[PDB]
DNA sequence: GCATGCATGCGCATGCATGCATGCATGCTGCATGCATGCATGCGCATGCATGC
């Protein structure tokens, strides 16, 4: 405890043009990966992106690492 | 001075601008029906955690 990970975490995500910073149990589930939701606007079926989604061609900054779901592990596997 | 015809009012008859109610029918309109739609609910099942042993 107390030697600055977090702080490395949040400066890389705020240097990076694409980049999502998360916590353990805060991110779990849909929130990774991603959902169903129909669009309003165009009156469609469309996928809603997660924190892996969000940061394609970037950094990905996940903190707690122990702490996470099985099958949360998996897709970060 | 007498005889005459015209213009002046009486004394009929008819039409005519105003005005208002009634029965029938028009014309709209408020009501009842049917339905599409999308959000919430009440539910049983699968996973991840806490409490023993
Ligand atoms: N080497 C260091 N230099 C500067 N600040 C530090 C250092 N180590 C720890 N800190 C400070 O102590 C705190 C540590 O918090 P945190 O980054 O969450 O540590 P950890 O990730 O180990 O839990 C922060 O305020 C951070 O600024
Ligand atoms: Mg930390």
């Amino acid at each position: 405890p107390g030697v600055a990970k977090s702080q490395l975490l949040k400066a890389i995500c705020k240097i990076s043009p694409r980049g999502v910073y998360t916590t353990g149990k805060g991110s779990s589930g849909v929130g990774l990966t991603a959902a169903v939701m129909k669009d309003p606007v165009t009156d469609e079926m469309i996928l809603e992106g997660g924190a892996l989604v969000l940061a394609d061609n970037g950094i990905c900054c996940i903190d707690e690492f122990d702490k996470m779901d099985e099958s949360d592990r998996t897709a970060i596997h």
